[PDB]
């Protein structure tokens, strides 16, 4: 309870969602919709700095396809997370209520993903768990990648090895089976036993359906080899005919969200709600400690994007 009392000052809280836990709230001075991921210190041990390092790699990470981390607060015995608001559901939940999704529409969503791990592979990180439970939609059915981090079915066979991995080749597999998943509703290597499924992913024999396109068949064979060597690379892959096809442009992974400059009318309203002037706190936001300050900036910067003014309540 006490953990709260410095956190409630800044959000009101409403529903509770998934099981760490997570609830929606309001952030106050924006009125912006956030979600808020609630982990305990005692409970995880100290595999904390592991999340640690990983709640640092989001500090690094912003993108259109990424969840947007806004705000950090760390307690005596809770870590708080405030993340960006999707409201449009789980890309697994959604795969089963389809069973599964057509070639066009998986081939849309499919180039959001590529390009939120591509954006991450350019900033020298590796997401190393894709799977479709950590995939979020927003309410334009956009796609929003969540839990930098064991889920044995999506991963690389030379991870399943123990053997020396390359991040982003691991990752190319893992989308290699999600692509399976997104348009079979099934695994292409799955099993009741661990063994028997720990075998399977590195015999990399998998059944094809009849239903998959002579396009769909061998760019799943190019993500899904069993030795790295030949997977497909992530730069053949952004502009693959796969990819290309339906929409003949390759994958705009460049993100549209950096660090470096500030927005200006953002800045302007924070400089007369805290009455400083500038240079002033744009030197408190350039330090970027994903305090209070970060998660006002980030939240009113959002809210322009909209189309509301910005001002703060
Ligand atoms: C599980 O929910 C989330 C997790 C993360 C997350 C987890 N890790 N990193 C980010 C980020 C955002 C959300 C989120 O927006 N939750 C949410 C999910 C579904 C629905 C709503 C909210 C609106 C209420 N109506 C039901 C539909």
């Amino acid at each position: 309870s006490k953990d709260y009392d410095e956190l409630l000052k800044y959000y009101e809280l409403h529903e509770t969602i998934g099981t760490a836990k997570v609830k929606l709230a309001c952030h106050i001075l924006t009125g912006e919709m956030v979600a808020i991921k609630i982990m305990d210190k005692n409970t995880l041990g100290s595999d904390l700095p592991r999340i640690k390092t990983e709640i640092e790699a989001l500090k690094n990470l912003r993108h259109q396809h990424i969840c947007q981390l806004y705000h950090v607060l760390e307690t005596a015995n809770k870590i708080f997370m405030v993340l960006e608001y999707c409201p449009g559901g789980e890309l697994f939940d959604y795969i089963i209520s389809q069973d599964r999704l057509s070639e066009e529409e998986t081939r849309v969503v499919f180039r959001q993903i590529v390009s939120a791990v591509a954006y991450v592979h350019s900033q020298g990180y590796a997401h190393r768990d894709l799977k479709p439970e950590n995939l979020l939609f927003d309410e334009y059915h956009k796609l929003k990648l969540i839990d930098f981090g064991g889920s044995l079915a999506y991963a690389a066979p030379e991870l399943i090895q123990g053997k020396s991995y390359l991040g982003s080749e691991a990752d190319v597999w893992s989308m290699g089976i999600l692509l399976y998943v997104l348009m079979c509703g099934f695994l292409p290597f799955d099993d009741d036993n661990v063994m028997a499924l720990y075998k399977k992913i590195m015999r990399g024999k998998y059944d094809v359906p009849k239903w998959l396109s002579p396009s769909s068949i061998l760019l799943l064979q190019q993500m899904l080899q069993v030795d790295p060597k030949k997977r497909i690379s992530m730069k053949n892959l952004l502009n693959h005919p796969w990819i290309m096809q339906d929409y003949n442009y390759p994958v705009e992974w460049q993100s549209k969200n950096p660090f470096i400059h500030l927005d200006d009318d953002c800045v302007t309203e924070l400089s007369v709600h805290h009455r400083n002037n500038r240079q002033t706190m744009e030197d408190l936001i350039s330090l970027w400690q994903y305090d209070h300050l970060t998660a006002t900036y980030l939240l009113l910067l959002a809210k322009k994007a909209r189309g509301k003014p910005v001002r703060l309540r």
